Formats: structure tokens, sequence, C-alpha cells
């Protein structure tokens, strides 16, 4: 079909160090080797067998891992993961890049979590137990889970944020406690027991583990989670409750609710919120929030049938023409002065303000898949496959529909092209779900 | 003279455990022991020479912090200490975010508790407390949650909103000048009583290395005069590079048409907030005081402090000390910031409201500067209205003209620091109790 | 003090030479290009300290530059066009390259260049004494030529020149388009200019009844509509509307209730200015330096109305000038009227580059009014307020803030004319006797 392009572009963007494939580039025309960007890359190899470039990708990172890592006097974490790194030649040689180097001196907080969660499937993909048992991989997951593990001042078993901590590394504003990066780490955290071999300390760090995802699972289910009645419910708080016992335990302001929420709230249907903390409640829909929540089983059977109830009827707003919109709805005016800190690259139905991105599919189809509901990744495939390659794989869509290519799209984006090639073979071979799936 | 009236006060809010004194209310009609409620009027029984109080505080909230915490099904950290506790007839239950409003965290309580100990020492010379192994250990434990490995890329402490003084939204969040002016002063106040013996060695290796990370960081970034913010208002955007000059690429044009009204030529102040894209341009008054106390800013800077003190007065003090923020957020800004928080409103409680307790950190800050006639004016200013008003929790208004919206009167600190002032300003040689050099 | 002769050295070192011959200066030294409106002030400079072949060399290249053929995408420019900038091909041998608005941001047209012209060709033939230059024919052949582009006949039903934004010193869109003082102003002073030296051979006679005619008709609408003081703004907030004759008292049919509040405030009891626009239903009350300035040196306000203006700067002081000499306009615009009128442009933000900002540059038009109108101390009290901050900060292209304390978001030290305006001031406060080179009566 025309997706073998799509694997002409993949196969382009590759990046090799020393004669072995360390990754994919991020564009190819956002240089380097990101992270995330890699992420669909290595489950597209995954899954057509050729599972080497992620094997070289994990164990650079790792070393990556181990550097002395500093920012104008301060040394950063041990298990601090780096966002990007480049290869130079003029004698190969890596350059990383932990924040010091990124615009606005954002912190990379997913990277460590999607590490994890890319050794899970490549192990389950492969079969080979052999790389996640190697000492490297396990001091690896032993530095990641500490630094996000340690306790603190936090009354919130989420893990505090920074603006910019997730795939949107710009303000807009992601702080606090996004789905996302709770997502992530909830996913993370049971994909590390599935391959965490206990020594000494190891059986003391699974312990820790296992007792913060009994409260992660709570915190989120019970908080997180939105529908008709939960959302009646929240309307009909009482506020200033100052005790053990308190029905309102973030103080909510009801009338503080947008009005859009009242509106787009179906009676079939609900989603994770995007953010909870004091006194703190943003109702944005977040999609690869809610996705990993899906694929993480962090949410029930029952909400995940919710969360694609409402993917049904409110259609044209979280996908419209072109899937698929990284959150809804979109700030704007004084909300966009204030939260973006009037930020121009996060116009009205941009970027991250509410553009479509169609690295999203792949999310979108994993969980359609895990829910039992092909038919919706079936439908983004096709309104995907009828735009995608004739825009030459821009980096993301923007308007209310996403009729139009993104204002500082980059044509012939790696992961644009890498979630459309995942999601086709995943839905052509449903059981490679198991590879990016929990139960 | 007709001063004592607080002092009398300030007896009568006296809480005991078991026949002994351990502690002040909060109000006196906010009913529990509350640390940061606490901290004036044990520098005042200090002063006064009754130490034994402090010293019963300082070992009870150290019990407590060895409490097993729970919300919900999640551990609280080790170290974490309580934000307040009451006594129950006799019986201490203690809060520590479970109980709080909104669930806030009090980021501050551990650091003031080392503070509060350091204040002690020195004012007793009674150095056995601090080397007792219970405080130190409590020392090592409040250290050890803040020196923890993170995925910060900041020397500066991550915070949620609510964390200190603001319990409530407000957009505190972040690295706040509060947290991190009284993180520095702990921090400093730590190694002056650590014993280098165990562990002593390891963490104060690391107490030292932070340091040195946050008084550049502070200096550099967080300080703002006149010249720099004329360089931030022409800074480039979008620096991908190690030689960034706009290093967290704020944007020249987001900066509020307030803030180049309010820069005078002389005088300058710390910024309120400093983060990934963002910068809050707002002044906050204990966090410039603490960075004025722990020496945290140069005797330039706290000059450039005292000037612009001067030169803006009605808008940071008014007709009534002082104000906690300047400006307030208003109409959009409170509606998205505070999330219609309705304690908060113009030049009220936490948004731009004039508190009184205040008046001791701007005369310690003002002794220790060489500039006492500026505590001598907001004293005078003061003395004709606190006692009047029955000693208000905090005034509201641009100028504090009116008593605040939902305040209490006979607020416990609100007494306290004027005590507190009073006695600085009488014998400034007190100021080594509270600051560092 | 010898400060001016550090002006002076970064006034010399600003010089731009073509084959040996030297031609002008440039924009700045650190707008990268000969300019014609940045050079007027370098032009002056050197007039007062008796180096003028560089303004005769100035004058002579620009009319051959305005004997080329222009073309935008496929349209004829016209011939009297005279052009914005020019640039030198270095580096042993140079060549000319002119723009006329085909390089220019947005496509803008300078106006004020062909104006600009004759006004410096009056300068030079006043200063030196020499009217061989403006004789030449082709010299009459350059002011015949941009005359008959304004005296042009049109649809235009007022005698002010129509103009598109961005089609004076603001080169940006500002809501300077239809009729705005400052080009009407240039017209003027241009047009009698333009008498002051055109020879009355075959066509010149014809022309000269032109220039005439047109100058009534300026004189009148210029001090009947366009003038504003405290009694003028009740009479426009007493119109009424809806005017179908002859005789209207509200002749433009301007809404009363639109008119901005800060029209009102600002308003002193002793006082008066020139509103920056006046056409068909619209009247743009902002307070422009230049146009007034130049409606006080082309003597188009009468002595009455020079004084009010001086009586104006001396009341509202802090809100045109501030800490920093001079506001190039008051007031800026803010949120909703940034958005329209600028179409959300980033470099005109509040108290910016040409919405509100504080240029240098405009000291000398000031100082050059106020010796005409006879209030020095106007000027020592701007001269002192440059002379104290202007060269510490390596002579800023322009101020931003509502006083000017701080430096231009995007401004570019050592700016050329920022420091020939200053020259030339100083120079019009130690020599009063200059001011007949820029002014008429």
């Amino acid at each position: 079909p025309m997706m073998a392009e799509a694997w002409e572009a993949l196969r382009r963007s590759m990046v090799f160090f020393r004669g072995q494939p360390v990754g994919t580039l991020a564009a190819v025309d956002y240089d380097q080797v990101f992270v995330r960007d890699f992420v669909p890359s290595a489950l597209a190899f995954l899954m057509n067998g050729e599972p080497d470039i992620v094997k070289h990708f994990l164990l650079k990172t790792l070393q990556l891992q181990g550097w002395e890592k500093r920012v104008d006097r301060f040394k950063l974490g041990e298990g601090v993961m780096p966002a990007s790194f480049k290869v130079l030649h003029d004698t190969d040689n890596i350059v990383a890049d932990f924040g010091e180097s990124a615009i606005g001196r954002v912190a990379p907080v997913d990277s460590g979590f999607w590490w994890i969660i890319l050794l899970r499937a490549y192990t389950k993909s492969t079969g080979d137990l052999t790389l996640s048992e190697t000492p490297e991989c396990q001091k690896g997951m032993k530095l990641i889970l500490s630094l996000c593990l340690a306790e603190g001042f936090d009354t919130f078993p989420t893990l505090l944020c920074a603006d910019g901590c997730s795939m949107i590394d710009r303000r807009m504003g992601v702080y606090g406690y996004p789905i996302e990066i709770q997502a992530l780490f909830f996913m993370a955290l049971r994909s590390a027991l599935s391959m965490l071999k206990p020594d000494g300390d190891g059986r003391e760090v699974i312990e820790r583990i296992v007792k913060r995802l009994h409260a992660l699972s709570f915190h989120m289910r019970n908080y997180f989670w939105l529908d008709h009645q939960n959302l009646n419910d929240i309307y009909r708080f009482k506020t200033e409750e100052y005790s053990h016992t308190a029905v309102n335990k973030f103080n909510v302001m009801p009338d503080s609710i947008p009005e859009w929420v009242f509106d787009f709230m179906p009676l079939r249907g609900g989603y994770f919120v995007g953010n909870v903390g004091p006194a703190h409640m943003d109702f944005r829909w977040f999609a690869l929030g809610n996705c990993v929540s899906i694929l993480s089983s962090l949410a029930t059977p029952d909400q995940s049938m919710a969360i694609m109830d409402l993917l049904e009827h409110r259609w044209a707003e979280l996908v419209g023409e072109m899937p698929l919109k990284i959150c809804y709805p979109c700030l704007e005016g004084h909300e966009w002065r204030i939260v973006t800190g009037c930020d121009p690259k996060n116009t009205r139905w941009s970027y991250h303000n509410g553009g479509s991105w169609p690295v999203l599919l792949w999310q979108l189809t994993a969980a359609c898949i895990k829910t039992g509901r092909p038919q919706i990744a079936r439908r983004a495939v096709d309104l995907i496959e009828s735009r995608l390659h004739r825009d030459c794989w821009p980096e993301y869509y923007d308007g209310k529909l996403g009729r139009y290519v993104g204002k500082q799209a980059r044509k012939y984006q790696t992961w644009s092209i890498a979630g459309y090639l995942v999601a086709k073979m995943l839905l052509e071979d449903p059981s490679h779900i198991g590879m990016i799936s929990l139960e």
C-alpha cells in the first residue's frame, strides 16, 4: 500500500554510531535522537523483527545516564535521563542534552519512564530476558526509580512537576500533577516490576514500588476520574472543609469550573482530568494521558469503555478532520496570556495549545485494541491515510478540526511517520498490544 | 510604657502540655500551635529571657516528626514537620496536610524548625540542646528531604501551590523566593550546629555544595534592578545553547506594565519566581527580608532593597506595614491564578494584604542593613492603629486603611511581631540571633 | 565640554564615500544604508560646521537615483519617486543600489523622502548662499518631478495628501494612513521651500501657480480643522451629526461620543496642538512631535499657535517628554487598539518604537522650533536631560517607557541620526542665527 513510502522515510532517518544503529532522527529536512521521538520508531522496528536498534539505543542512553551532568553550579541527579543526543564526525562522538541546552531549561521527566517502558517492550517483543537482567539495565531502573520514589514534603502520591516536564516542553502549564506524567509513572512502575531482580536493596525497592502503585491506583481512579455524575457532585461541592474527613478534599471552587466542561460532558462516557493539586484542577482532556492510563490498566475496564464512549460522542472535538488533538480545549486571550506567558508558538488551536498531532495515532490505536473497539482506530487510520502522505508528513496540524498544517510544523517528521507505521502494524496484528500494555 | 499590653496578650496565648509551656496559640478569640505563627512568639520569649517554651516546642515538634503519617494510602516523608498541632484534654494531635484545607503541604515548617533551633542556641549559648542526638536526627531528616536527588535541573526547591504563609492557590508554585530564602537560611544555620560524626561529614559536604549553587542562582537570576529589567526587556527568544543569554526563555513582551513603572532608578529586589519560561515579577516581603537576614543578598543588594523600600514606600507599606506582596491579582489574573478564590480578593488576605506580623522581619532586616530609621517609621506608623483595632490578623486595601475582610482580632503572631520589632529596635545586639554573615 | 567632540567622532566615522566622493552618512554604526530622513540631521550638522560638500553630493546623487527605472512586480513606479535609502557595493570598486519600496518590509512607500530632499536643498542654498546648485537644470527638474507627483489631480476632495500606512518616519502600520500631520507639514514646508528656489522659465510660471494655489488651500485647511485647543475641543464635543449641506458645522461628521477619554484630560487650559489626522468621519487625536515641529518651522502654525504648542509642552511635559526627549507620539495604542490598528505588530508594543517611544533624534526639531518661538529654556532643559544619559547608553536608537527611562526593546546602539540631532540642537543653541536655514516666515 502507500505505507511502504513511510518505511522508506523511517529507514532514511536512522542514526548510526560506530556502525551500530543508535536511533532515529527527529526530523529529516529537531536534528538529533530524542527519546519520546524514538519510542514509536522503536516499536515499529520491534514489530517488524529488527530489535537491534532498540538494543543499542537503550544501552547508549543508559551510558548517558552515567555521565557527570552539571548546570551552572548544580550537579544533576544520578538517574537523570537525557532528553536528546546528537552524533558528530570530522571520529564519531555523542553529545547529550539533559536540560542545560534545552530552551527554557525544561526537565525531561518522561524520558526515564519511556526508557523503562521501552525496555519492557523490547524484552516482551523479543523474549530475550538477558538485556533486562544485565547489571547495567538494573542499575538504570533503580536509578530512575530512586529519583521519583524518594520521599519529600509531598502530600500527594503523584509526582510533582515543573512546567514543560512532558511532551509539552513549553509553559502550558503542565506543572503539578499532569495526567501525562502520572500515567507514564504508573506504566513505568508496573513495567519495572515485570523485569526487576531483587538484590539486597532490590527487594526493598520492589516493596516501595508496590506501595506507591497502590497509592497511585487509588488517587488516580478516585480523584482524576471525571464523568457526568462526578462532575455534578463537584458542582454541588461545599468549600472550606478543614478536617481529616472532608468531601471536597482539595478545596476546588465549584464556581471556578469552566463553562465548557458542562457542555462538553456527555451523558455516557468520561475521562481523566488533566491535573489535580492543592486548590487546583485542570479540566483539560489530554490524549496521551488517557491513552497511557488505558494501556497501563490504570483505568478500569469500565473507565476505558467510558473513554471510548466519550471519544465517539465528542469525536469532532477530540479528533476532527485530523487525529489526534493533543489537548481539548485550547487557551485563548487572557488564559493564553497568563498560563502560557504570551508564548507565540502555542497560539489558538496550535502546536501544544489544541493542535492535532498525527504521532498520537498509534497510542489511540493501541488503547482501542486493548478496549476492544478497533473500529475507532480504523476510522482514525482512514482519516490519516488520506492526508498525511499528501502533506509530506507534517509535525503537527492546527485548527479546530486540524484542516490546516501547523504554523511551524516540520515536514517529514520522523515520529509522525513511525506512529502511522506502528498503528497499521497493530491493526494488522493485535497480538502486539501485549508489548505495550498491562493488565 | 503602654506597650506591655501586647505582652499580656502574648502570655495569655500560651499552650501548656503536662504542666510545662509548649507554645503559643494562633488566634485568641487558626486555633492550634502553628510553626510559622510561633516563630515570632519564640523570638520574643528568647529576647525576654524565657527560653524554656522554645525548647519544649522544638522537642515536641521533633517527636511529632517521628510519627507515622498517612494520607489515604500514601506514606508522607520521614522528616516531614507538622504544620500545626493542638492539645486535647492530655494528648497531642498534629496536622501534616491530611486535615489542611486543600491538602496543602507545609514546606517551610522544616526550615523554620532549624532556624528556631539556631536562634535558641545563639540566644542562650546552651549548645547542649543542638548537640542532642534527637535534634541532630531531625536536622538530618529535614535536610535529606530537600537535598534529595530528582529530575530537577534547578538548584532551587520545587514547590506546589500553597507552600508557605499562603496556604491557598496564589501562584507560589515552582521556586518562590520565600521558600528559597528560608531554604538558604536553614542550610546556613544547619552547618552552625551539625556535628561531623558518622553521616555528618557526608551531609555537610552536600549542604556546602548546594549552598554554592543557590548563592549564585539567586544573585544572578532572581535579582532585579533597573538595569537588569532593561536587559530582560531587550532579550532574544528561542535560545538553544549552553551559552544562551535568555536562559529560561522568558518572553519580553509578557513582562507586565506595572514592573516598568514600579522600578525606580535606585534600588532593586528579588523576583518572586523563576522557572521554565516562568518569571513572577511580584515583590514578596518575607522572601526579601530573609534574603537580607541570611546574607544571601550582597550588601549592595540589601542597600538596594532598602532604597526601593524608601522610594516606593506607599506601595510596599502604605498606611499599614507590611504588604505580603505587591501588586495584587485583579480580574482575569485573579480568576486564573487563584482559581476564583474569594478569600484572596483585591488587596486582601494573601493577594496584596497588609500583614502586621511582617514588621519584625522588616525591623531585623533594617538593623542588619544599617537603616534603623525605616523600621522606626514603620513602628511609629503601626503603633497608632494596631492596638486600637484589637490586633487584627491582616489589613486590606491599597494602603491598608481597612481591616481584613475575614481578619481575626487578637492574632497571636500579629502581637508577637510588634513586640519582637520593638525589642530589636531597643537592642540591636539581638539581630545575631536571627542573622548570618 | 568636549562631549560634542565624541559625538563628532561618531558622526565622522559614519561617513559614506562613493568612488572617492562623500555621498552620505550611514544609519547605524555597529538600518545599515544611507536613509534620507536619517541623513537630514547629519547634513544640517555639516552645513552648520562649514562642510557642505557632502550635502551637495548627496542631493546630486539622490537626484540621479530619481532618474532611474523603478519597477515593482509589473508596475512602473513614478518618475519623481525618490528612494528611501541606498547602499554602496564595495572593497575596491563601488556600485549604487537603491531601495524605492521593493525591498522595504511591507512594501512601504517613502513619501517624506522627496519633501526632505527639497527642504535639504533649500537648507543648503541658505546655509552656503551658493544659489548655483538649486539653479542647475537637474535640480529644477527634480523639484518639478517631485512636485508633479503630489500636486497631481485626483478624486481627492481634500487639499491634503492621501497616504497609505507606513509612509512617514513611521515605516510600519500605525494608523498613519490618510492625512497625517507629519506628511502634511513636510508637504507645506517643501512647497514653500520650492517657491524659494524655483525659476519662472517656461513651465515654472505654470508650476509656481499650482504651488501657490495649493498653499492657500493647505494653510486654511490645516489652521481651521487640524488645530486643536481647549475651546476647539469643547466645540467638537458639542457637535451635531448628519450635516448634509454646504454650510455645515461638523464638516467631517465626527461622532462626539467617539472622542477618546484621554483627550479631555490631556488638553490643558493654556496651549494647543495639531491633531494627528483628519478625514471622512475619521479624526486621530494623537499628538505627533515631528508634525507640530515642522508646522512651527514652516510657519504653517500662526505665532499664537506656536506659542500654544510651547505652552502645552510646558504644561504636559512629563507626558510629551518625560525623562528622555522626545516622545514620537502621545499616547500609545494599548490592548484592543494595538491589536486592530497595528495588526498585532510586536515591534510597536506599549510605549515602544513607534507606539509612544522616546526618540532622541527629535531633539533638534524641538530645539529649532523653540528658537523660532522664543522659548530657549525648553530646549535647554531637554538638552540637559539628553546630555545626562544619551552618551552613557552608547547613543541608542530609541527609548521605551512612559518616561523613556528604559532603552529601546530593539534599539540599535550608536545610531547616526540620534547623535546628529544632538549636535544640531547644541549648534542651534550656541548660534540661533542658523534657524533661518530650517525655517520660513
